[PDB]
This record gives C-alpha cells, sequence and structure tokens, in this order.
C-alpha cells in the first residue's frame, strides 16, 4: 500500500550518497540523475503555471534554484531540497485525502428508486423512469424522489432540508411538495410534476456549481509568499553576478558561480518543508477535536475569517420540537392536559406528538389507555380515551375563542400550538418550539471573544427566526430562499472573509459563495459534499476551536519560514566572515528543517 513512485527517489538518492564514498565520479552522475528525476514533475508544473500567467510560483523558485546548482557542483544539495519538497507535499496531500473521505463517511448514501403505482400494482422503477402524471407512493419516513402534487386527503412533511422550516408542514389535496424529504407520518400518494433533471433538488443544485463558476482561485500562503520572495532573491542573485565584473573587473566566472550559489542557498530544504508541515499538523490537530477540514488550502482560509453566517434549523438548532407551554382550560391542571394529550400521541411518529410524550415522561406522568387512534380529520389525530373522543389538532383547525388571544401571543413568539378538545370543548392548548443545540449559546459567546460577529440566514418563518435569534444575541434574515442566502453571503464576504455554517441543501449554494462552508455532521449529503469542512459530533464549539486552530496554523507557517530561511541567513554570514567555521558551518541548516518539523508540532494539545 500503495504508491512507490516517490520511493524510488529516496532510494536513488541513497544509492548516490553511497557510491560516492568510493567510485566518486559516478556518485556525481548518480546525483545528476536523482536530481533530474526529482525535478521533472516540479520543473514541469512550474512551466504550466508559467504559461497560465502565473510565474514566480515557487516550483519557479526551486526549478531555477535546482537548475542553478544542477551543475555548479552542488547536486545532492539541490537534490535534497527538491526531494524534501515533493515529500512534504505528499504528506499534506495524504492528510487532505483522509480528511475528505472521513467526511465521505458521514454521507448516509442515497438509495435512489421510487415506487410507481400504475395499473393498481406497484413497481420499483428507477427515479429517472418517472414522467409527470405518474402516480407515486411514498411511505412514512421516506423522502420524495420528485416534486409531487399531493393526491391523498391530508399529509404532513419534513421539508426542513429544503426550506429550513422548523416544523412539519400540513399539506392538503393538490398541494405541491418538493423532491427530497419527507413524509413524517402516513403513507402518502403523490402525482409526479417534476421531470428528471428538473426537481427542486436539481434547481437548487445548479446554484451550487453556478456559485462555483464564480469562485476566486485560491492563492496559497506560499505561492503568495514566493510571489514576492522569489523575484526578490532572483533579482539580487543576478545583480551579485553582474556588478563585480562591470566595476572591479572581476571574473564573470567567480561571480556567475557566486550568483547561482546565492540563488540556491536562498532555497533551503526547510521553508520548502515549512508550509506542508504546519498544514499536515493543523489539519490533523483540527481533526482531533472533531472538525474535519478538507484540503489544507481550506484550512489556510479558515485562519482568515472574522464573520460567521449560521443557518438555524438543524445547525443552530436540532430540528426537533420540545414543549414550551402548557395552558389548561379552567378546572384542569397542566398535568391532566398533558397526560391526556400523551395518551393520544403515543405511537404517533410526528415530531410534535413525540415532543408531547417526552414531556409527559420527563414529568413522571403515567400515560394511560389508548384504544382507536385515528390519524385522520386534517392535521389532527384523535383517539378514544376514558370512553371519550379526544382530538389533538393544529392551530386554527378548531374554534378556540377563549384561548384565541393567548394562542396569538404564543404564535407571535415563534411558538406552534396544538389544541386538546374533548367533545367539542377545547380542554386546553400546548405550545411547542424547535430546540437549539446545547453548546450553541456558549459557542456564540466564545466566537465573540475572538471578535467574530454572527448572523442568522434562515429560510424559516421570521417568528421562529426571531425566537431563536432572540435567545442568542444575533441578528437574522428570515424566510429567504437559497439564492437569498447566496446574495446575503456574497454581500457580506465583501467586507471580511465569512464562514458559512449549514445543515441542509439550501445552504450549499451559500456555502461555495464564501471563504469556507462548514457542514453539520447531521448535514444533508449535498451539504457535506459542498462543505469545505465538516463538523462531526454536531458540536458548535468546534467552530471556535476551528478558527483558533486555524489561526495558529497561519502563525505556525510563518514561524517555520522565518526559522528555516532565517538561520540559513545567519550561518550564511558566519561561514562567510571568517567562520570558517563551526557547527552550522555546513550542517547548520538541517538544523533548521528539524526545528521546522518541531515548531509545526506546537499545534497539538
Ligand atoms: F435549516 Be435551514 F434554515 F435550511
Ligand atoms: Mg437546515
Amino acid at each position: 500500500k500503495e504508491n512507490l513512485p516517490l520511493i524510488t527517489l529516496i532510494v536513488m538518492m541513497a544509492i548516490s550518497w553511497g557510491l560516492e564514498q568510493f567510485n566518486h565520479p559516478f556518485g556525481q552522475l548518480a546525483f545528476i540523475a536523482t536530481t533530474l528525476v526529482g525535478l521533472y514533475p516540479i520543473a514541469r508544473q512550474a512551466l504550466r503555471l508559467i504559461k497560465s500567467g502565473s510565474y514566480f510560483a515557487i516550483e519557479t523558485l526551486m526549478s531555477v534554484a535546482a537548475i542553478g546548482a544542477l551543475f555548479i557542483g552542488a547536486t545532492a544539495e539541490a537534490a535534497m531540497v527538491l526531494l524534501l519538497f515533493l515529500i512534504g507535499e505528499r504528506l499534506e496531500g495524504w492528510a487532505a485525502s483522509r480528511a475528505r473521505q472521513g467526511v465521505s463517511a458521514l454521507m448516509a448514501l442515497k438509495p435512489e428508486t421510487a415506487t410507481r403505482l400504475r395499473n393498481g400494482e406497484r413497481e420499483e422503477v428507477a427515479i429517472n423512469s418517472l414522467r409527470p402524471g405518474d402516480v407515486i407512493e411514498v411511505a412514512a419516513g421516506g423522502r420524495l424522489p420528485a416534486d409531487g402534487k399531493l393526491l391523498s386527503p391530508f399529509a404532513s412533511f419534513d421539508e426542513s432540508a429544503l426550506t429550513g422550516e422548523s416544523i412539519p408542514v400540513e399539506r392538503a389535496t393538490g398541494d405541491k411538495v418538493p423532491a427530497g424529504a419527507t413524509s413524517v407520518d402516513r403513507l402518502v400518494t403523490l402525482e409526479v410534476l417534476s421531470e428528471p433533471g428538473a426537481s427542486a433538488i436539481d434547481r437548487i443544485l445548479k446554484l451550487i456549481e453556478e456559485a462555483e463558476e464564480r469562485r476566486a482561485p485560491i492563492e496559497r500562503f506560499i505561492d503568495r509568499f514566493s510571489r514576492i520572495y522569489t523575484p526578490a532573491i532572483m533579482a539580487v542573485a543576478l545583480l551579485v553576478t553582474l556588478v563585480p565584473p562591470l566595476l572591479f573587473a572581476a571574473s564573470w566566472q567567480e561571480w556567475i558561480y557566486k550568483g547561482l550559489t546565492l540563488l540556491l542557498i536562498g532555497c533551503p530544504c526547510a521553508l520548502v518543508i515549512s508550509t506542508p508541515a504546519a498544514i499536515t499538523s493543523g489539519l490533523a490537530a483540527a481533526a482531533r477535536r472533531g472538525a474535519l477540514i478538507k484540503g489544507g488550502a481550506a484550512l489556510e482560509q479558515l485562519g482568515r475569517v472574522t464573520q460567521v453566517a449560521f443557518d438555524k434549523t438543524g445547525t443552530l438548532t436540532v430540528g426537533k420540537p420540545r414543549v414550551t407551554a402548557i395552558h389548561p382550560a379552567t378546572g384542569i391542571s397542566e398535568s391532566e392536559l398533558l397526560t391526556l394529550a400523551a395518551a393520544v400521541e403515543q405511537g404517533a411518529t410526528h415530531p410534535l406528538a413525540q415532543a408531547i410524550v417526552r414531556e409527559a415522561q420527563v414529568a413522571e406522568l403515567a400515560i394511560p389507555t389508548a384504544e382507536s387512534q385515528r390519524a385522520l380529520v386534517g392535521s389532527g389525530i384523535e383517539a378514544q380515551v376514558n370512553g371519550e373522543r379526544v382530538l389533538i389538532c393544529a392551530a386554527g383547525k378548531h374554534p378556540a375563542d377563549a384561548f384565541a388571544g393567548l394562542i396569538n401571543e404564543l404564535e407571535s413568539a415563534g411558538q406552534t400550538v396544538v389544541l386538546v378538545v374533548r367533545n367539542d370543548d377545547v380542554l386546553g392548548i400546548i405550545a411547542l418550539q424547535d430546540t437549539l443545540r446545547a453548546d450553541a449559546a456558549t459557542a456564540i459567546s466564545e466566537l465573540n471573544a475572538l471578535g467574530v460577529k454572527g448572523v442568522i440566514l434562515t429560510g424559516d418563518n421570521p417568528r421562529a427566526a426571531a425566537a431563536i435569534a432572540g435567545e442568542l444575541g444575533l441578528e437574522f434574515k428570515a424566510g429567504l430562499l437559497p439564492e437569498d442566502k447566496v446574495k446575503a453571503v456574497t454581500k457580506l464576504n465583501q467586507h471580511a472573509p465569512l464562514a458559512m455554517v449549514g445543515d441542509g441543501i439550501n445552504d450549499a449554494p451559500a456555502m461555495k459563495a464564501a471563504a469556507i462552508g462548514i457542514a453539520m455532521g447531521s448535514g444533508t449529503d449535498v451539504a457535506l459534499e459542498t462543505a469545505d469542512a465538516a463538523l462531526t459530533h454536531n458540536h458548535l464549539r468546534g467552530l471556535v476551536q476551528m478558527i483558533e486552530l486555524a489561526r495558529a496554523t497561519h502563525a505556525n507557517i510563518r514561524q517555520n519560514i522565518t526559522i528555516a530561511l532565517g538561520l540559513k541567513g545567519i550561518f550564511l554570514v558566519t561561514t562567510l566572515l571568517g567562520m570558517t567555521g563551526l557547527w552550522l558551518a555546513v550542517l547548520a541548516d538541517t538544523g533548521a528543517t528539524v526545528l521546522v518539523t518541531a515548531n509545526a508540532l506546537r499545534l497539538l494539545r
């Protein structure tokens, strides 16, 4: 396992070193060879970047530096820096490879396939074999394979992955429901409207790669560094070659040699080793505490952002409801109302019913009875408790005058209220609301400690938006389509680099449109794909720990650099001012490089 192409380079360089201690002048041919063969992929890309307007990219630096000493005597030296580079590179590529498929693990792979109901019989067609007008069946807990027109009486859906809606949607006959997610209770039958590559998920899908066909290429810390440093030394090196003969009358010879020498010594094995070291270290260190950043080029951008755009449903929150308020009619206790509700709601899979039953249990309430359980009527379920017909239904699906005002109150506060009704009397009302992640609050505060302002970008209604945003200290923009998240995000990213965090599909377009997109581990597949980094665990405090780590990495890079090239500086002069000598004499670089290894490890903790 599994690639030996580099392995040859390590061994050619070993064979060279060896047969020079005896049989000297084939040892130098050996190096010429190994230097050249290391140089071929480097010198070649350099030329490619060159042709595409990008010169002074490094591979430029070491192509020129190698080609320099390539014949002035110093082969092993140039061979060595060339060698170290393509190693550290392979290291970093091997970290990004792990990080990517590590994310690829979270992908809970789509199964595809639909169940088309034709001549009274069901067949398992392939999704793409669907035509509009086709009648399709979707079973409870199953996502839609296409945009469908609801054919069945009543049905409720979890289309939070698309719209960011916090609560299931109660749709009726002839209503439109988009592809991808999700019948929550009840087996539904739809009629296909979407044509293959044209479902709601597809329409969102092109916005992603469209926002991609708009992305700025990524200048790395080092391509951007050598963009300055490379022509710097190249310009001086040339001039240290030219000046002495011109004035002085001195052997172009001894200054050709000195010039090219300075050029090469301007590229030690370190520094070239610097940027991969910190990246390999950072990515790994960042992965330790739960955060999988893909490419190290992404990690770089991470230590550069100062803004965050969260979405709420699923990422700031949990996308599961909890009981927030119990309000009984007069002559009843919260506990009776709640237990009577739970009696009907036991069994039911609807997220709301679950939230209710949870409530009864947490409060040490023995739930009873159950007899009928008739999930019909229209957004209401009704069962038979204690001999009576008990109805639990949604908001305005039954008159509740005595409760009207209070209902409004709750509703304006971003709360969703269900009514409990025996005979034809609202025995009382219950208010529920989506729940925010535990570490959310603290996390936000922590981000502020780092000077990172946050906003909420959600497709959910502005009341739920206001509620959650209110618990935190954040601004928000609500009811907004994926395009609007993109628009808002690109509007922000102007000022300062922004990190976008999202769960569902509607965030993915906004994700490729801003510095970095981070997907929740509970994220949708397309979100996990589009994400530049993923949070396993779904811990929001990872974000802080991300940015922190990220910035350290940025610092760490430029430390390695200034030690690497830096001590190449000093011995430079020591060996050239009559010292001449000491330890460091020739050896005092490999003394850098190792510190560049070591300093890069001040990243773990
Ligand atoms: F959860 Be997001 F609002 F799509
Ligand atoms: Mg979401």
